[PDB]
């Protein structure tokens, strides 16, 4: 096992969602073999992060109604 090489460089730090003004769903099989969450925070380009975290799936979370509609 082994850090891919998805975005421009994977999550070097899990920030709060607090901090995320936006983000994007990644999917793997592109330049990333496994899944990310392209954030896009107020003080951060685009982040990549594995969608396995508490702070990742909140932000994401958020985003699973917004990408959904009901």
């Amino acid at each position: 096992a082994s850090n891919y090489d998805c975005c421009l460089s994977y999550i070097q730090t899990p920030l709060p969602s607090r901090a995320i003004v936006g983000f994007t769903r990644q999917m793997a099989d592109e330049a990333c073999d496994i899944n990310a969450i392209i954030f896009h925070t107020k003080k951060r380009k685009s982040v990549c992060a594995d969608p396995k975290q508490n702070w990742v799936k909140r932000a994401v979370n958020l985003l699973s109604l917004r990408v959904k509609k009901m």
